[PDB]
C-alpha cells in the first residue's frame, strides 16, 4: 500500500523525466553513480523531482534537487517526505 520508492521505481521514473536523453545506462547500478555519469541535466532533475512529488504526494525544494549527487540521495528525499506522510 505504501509505495516506498525503490531503485526499480526510480529507474523508471528518472527516465520518465528525460526526453532527449535517451540511451543512457541505468541498469548497471546507478544508485551510487553520479547524475553527471548518467547524463542527467540540471533541469531534468528538477523535473524528475516534480514528477515524483506529484505522483507520490510529496514535495522537495527545487534547489535541494540540485544538491544531490547520487540517485540514492534523491530517493532518500522522496521516501523521507513520504515517511512523513506515513
Ligand atoms: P544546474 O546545476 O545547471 O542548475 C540550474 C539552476 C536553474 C538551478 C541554476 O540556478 C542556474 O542555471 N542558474 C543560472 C541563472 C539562470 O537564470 N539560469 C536558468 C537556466 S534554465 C531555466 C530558467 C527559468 O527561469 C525557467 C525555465 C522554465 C522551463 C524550463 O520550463
Amino acid at each position: 500500500m505504501a509505495t516506498l520508492l525503490t531503485t526499480d521505481d526510480l529507474r523508471r521514473a528518472l527516465v520518465e523525466s528525460a526526453g532527449e536523453t535517451d540511451g543512457t545506462d541505468l541498469s548497471g547500478d546507478f544508485l551510487d553513480l553520479r547524475f553527471e555519469d548518467i547524463g542527467y541535466d540540471s533541469l531534468a532533475l528538477m523535473e524528475t523531482a516534480a514528477r515524483l512529488e506529484s505522483r507520490y504526494g510529496v514535495s522537495i525544494p527545487d534547489d535541494v534537487a540540485g544538491r544531490v549527487d547520487t540517485p540514492r540521495e534523491l530517493l532518500d528525499l522522496i521516501n523521507g517526505a513520504l515517511a512523513e506522510a506515513a
